[PDB]
């Protein structure tokens, strides 16, 4: 119990400077102080060690929403939305290995895909039903259909934010990307040409 | 563009349809063509460089499709042709976008290629975005290139989710009035 938090916590270190299959079992038991078999009574592979880190992270970002789900809408909608995008920046940010090699594993290990798909799939779903109650209220235009709008920029939020994490080329600047993000959503979700 | 070069990578294309390419073999490649193994081997050194020279074709078709048209309307349209130039250019060719996406985690060419583009048609819209700010019809909100890079990442990314088929995503038949919401809305408005 102990020492499998070792196992986490020396994964979650190498991975940032080594992709997951540089990484050997052997590796996370010297982490942990352990011999090589000890490791299977807390893991079945080094996968799994992966899995749970990126569920741990996930989850961190999931509760973090749910916290903003549950309390009274801010009389600003600007930073409503900033604060939602802000939990994925802040989360993912604070565990960019781990987010990079669970978007290399989402093509791998189906329940690598299927955690990510569901998790993107549960707050684009939020983010449609807040923008049908926007324009339930007359806050918000009629124009494309919820979800749709939701959708796409849930996944330029994914892209955008990815990008800047690994340092890619191109993308934007990491202390420009939550307010380049945020004019988008409020622009598309409460304007119209 | 040999004559057999040709019937090689239209044979790959044909495969990758419903085939990823480690479902697909030399030997599949070479029947497929009409030839034999070793001439296989003389246009290509792998059935990864057939998917390079597929990728770098679509790829370079967009690019020129784009030129054109900023070598020579209404507002919302400007950006509408522009975005549906690869729209319909990997549209047209969902195989090779779908197999050139997953290279890209294998094949340094493959990602390179890739980024090199990306970056180049980033530079463009920014140009194009400091333009419609220069004669006063866009407002000054974001630096160009910034807003920019998030609407192409949204792009790449939104397109890749249709043809790919994957979920969550935007159904083919919207993703380029969602996506042309997207760019006017936010290049033309403020607050
Ligand atoms: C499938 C894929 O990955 N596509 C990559 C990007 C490139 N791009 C893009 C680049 C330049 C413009 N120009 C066209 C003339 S007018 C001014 C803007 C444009 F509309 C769109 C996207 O939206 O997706």
């Amino acid at each position: 119990d102990d020492r499998e938090l070792a196992i986490l916590a020396t994964a979650e270190n190498l991975l940032e400077d080594r992709p997951l299959a540089d990484i050997s079992v052997d590796d996370l038991a010297k982490g942990a102080g352990i011999s090589r078999p000890t490791f299977y009574f807390y893991f079945p592979s080094k996968e799994a060690v992966l899995l749970t880190l990126l569920d741990r992270v996930v989850n961190q970002a999931d509760m973090a929403l749910q916290t903003l789900a549950e309390n009274p809408a801010d009389t600003d909608r600007e930073n409503m939305w900033r604060t939602g995008i802000n939990v994925f920046f802040e989360t993912f940010g604070s565990h960019k290995a781990v987010t990079r090699a669970g978007q290399a594993a989402r093509a791998t290990s189906v329940e690598v895909a299927e955690l990510w798909s569901t998790f993107m799939q549960k707050w684009i779903a939020y983010t449609a039903a807040v923008i049908d109650a926007e324009r339930d209220r007359g806050a918000a235009p009629r124009t494309l259909p919820a979800h749709e709008l939701a959708t796409a920029l849930n996944l330029m939020n994914e892209r955008t934010l990815f990008a800047s994490f690994a340092g890619e080329q191109p993308s934007v600047p990491e202390a420009r990307v939550l307010d380049t993000l945020v004019h988008i959503w409020v622009t598309s979700i409460y304007g119209e040409n």
